[PDB]
């Protein structure tokens, strides 16, 4: 087995050339191995202020935020508040357009509603306009036939999933997922006293941060989660080993998020999380991460009933914002995982290659 000394070498030997090649100012990495996190920090959180990355530095997760949504929605299912087999309209009766008949909460959660686009457009600036957008939407495909990765799909799922609880998404997420897991430095809105920890993002040499979008049911999902490498490490450990999560509905929700709902070539869609069977070769994972594939509308095979979590899985998610690029992957059968948080958005294939190389060293 690999020692902590050897692991430190592997991580440094992988990350240092990556940051140079991709011009990454700073990275925080956690590797989960032998039951605990191992933390490695590199570079700068703020170039001009010459602030180093630390295990307290906050990074924008981008679409890794969807894994929190997925688990929150799984928790709501486990509570009995929603069912993935319910129609969307059960949770939004004002959505009267008949094109919605036969579209389930499942389809919104897993991008199979039939062509909801990647983005909610910017003229959506309130809920009246959000309704008009979904009412006007004309599906390109029937439900349950085509996967098209989409913020307009899972974002609406997350907004509807929390409606029975009576809480907005941010409060539901904080109350039901973050606090029970002691993720006490994980934020949608970074508090005042925590801003000194917030890294700057970098894009073509310019320091940038995520902007808030227009107030409405999706605003928190869109502004996205910010967190440090410690909380992300503990997020990965909770998802890798939900048997240690005490709250019964949250443990079930973690499992629902890693269940397989659809097969799309070599991958399977969960709630936010995506999975491949393990063992998997690097090129499979890397090639799937290319935007020409990841953004494409692709046919699905339904997994009916959904398959509960498969321990021999590569479970992962990439996420980016204008200034940040992050990746998380874990293998429950092996009880190993990795978090890589960076303050530049560098190519997803490069993220996967580096993560794969590090985890390969530990098996």
């Amino acid at each position: 087995p690999v020692s902590e000394k050897q692991l430190a070498e592997v991580v440094a030997n992988t990350v240092t050339p990556l940051m140079k090649a991709q011009s990454v100012p700073g990275m925080a990495v956690a590797v989960i191995y032998q039951g605990k996190p191992h933390y490695y920090t590199f570079g700068k959180a703020d170039i001009a202020a010459n602030k180093p990355v630390t295990p307290q530095t906050l990074f924008e997760l981008g679409s890794i935020s969807k894994t929190f949504t997925g688990v929150l929605g799984g928790d709501a299912i486990a509570r009995g508040e929603i069912s993935l087999d319910d129609p969307v309209t059960r949770y939004w009766p004002q959505l009267t357009g008949k094109q919605w008949q036969g579209i389930r909460m499942l389809d919104l959660a897993t991008y199979t509603a039939g062509g909801l686009p990647l983005q909610v457009p910017d003229e959506v600036t309130d809920n009246a306009s959000l309704l008009r957008f979904y009412q006007n939407w004309q599906p390109q495909w029937k439900p349950g036939t085509t996967r098209l990765y989409a913020n307009a799909s899972i974002g609406l799922f997350g907004a509807l999933a929390v409606k029975p609880s009576g809480m907005p998404y941010e409060q539901a997420m904080t109350t039901r997922v973050l606090k029970p897991l002691k993720l006490d430095h994980t934020w949608i809105n970074v508090p005042k006293a925590e801003e000194a920890h917030y890294a700057w993002g970098y894009r073509d040499g310019k320091a940038v941060r995520a902007v808030r979008v227009s107030p409405g049911m999706l605003d928190a999902q869109a502004y996205g989660v910010k967190t440090n490498v410690q909380d992300m490490a503990n997020w990965v450990m909770a998802n890798m080993a939900p048997e240690n999560v005490a709250d019964a509905s949250l443990k079930q929700g973690i499992a629902l998020a890693q269940s397989r709902y659809w097969r799309i070539g070599s991958m399977y869609q969960g709630l936010g999380w995506e999975m491949l069977n393990w063992p998997v070769e690097a090129n499979t994972v890397v090639e799937g991460s290319d935007s020409k594939v990841a953004l494409a509308p692709l046919p699905v095979a339904e997994v009916n009933p959904p398959a509960p979590p498969v321990k021999a899985s590569w479970v992962h998610k990439t996420g980016s914002t204008g200034g940040f690029g992050s990746y998380v992957a874990f293998i429950p059968e092996k009880q190993i995982g990795i978090v890589m948080l960076a303050n530049t958005s560098y190519p997803n294939p490069a993220r996967v290659e580096a993560a794969y190389h590090i985890l390969e060293a530990l098996q």
